[PDB]
C-alpha cells in the first residue's frame, strides 16, 4: 500500500488532512484547471472565510519568494 | 487501476506530466512544506528559468484572483 506523501495526496484527494492542506491542493487545481474531486470540494466549501483568508495570504508571500529564487538561478 | 484526475496526480508524483503541471505541484509542496518525490525534484531542477519564471508568475495572478473570490463570500 502507499506510504510517504504519495499517501497523504491520496487522502487529500479522498477528503481526509488538515486544513491547510486541502487549501494549498485547491490551489494546484486552480492553477492547472484540472478538476477538484467532490470530497476535496466538499472539505473547501466548509472552511471560514477567516481561516481561509489567512492561509492563502501566506501561500501568496511564499510564491514570491519562490519567484525571487528561480530569477536568482 | 487509477483513473481521473488521480491518476494524473499519481503521474506527476513519479516525474510525467506537462510542465505547467510540474510546477504547479512543485508550489503544492513549497506551501504545504511536505517532502516532494525524487522524480518530481528531477524534472522541477531540469526546467529552463525563462520557462519556470513565466508560469510561476501566471500562477501568482490566479492566486490574487482566487483570494478576491474568497474575500467576497
Amino acid at each position: 500500500p502507499l506510504v510517504g506523501v504519495k499517501r497523504v495526496v491520496m487522502s487529500l484527494l479522498d477528503g481526509r488532512g488538515p486544513v491547510r492542506f486541502v487549501l494549498a491542493l485547491i490551489t494546484f487545481f486552480k492553477f492547472t484547471a484540472l478538476a477538484p474531486t467532490k470530497a476535496l470540494l466538499g472539505r473547501w466549501k466548509a472552511v471560514e472565510k477567516s481561516v481561509a483568508m489567512k492561509h492563502l495570504t501566506s501561500f501568496k508571500r511564499e510564491l514570491g519568494t519562490l519567484i525571487d529564487a528561480v530569477n536568482k538561478r
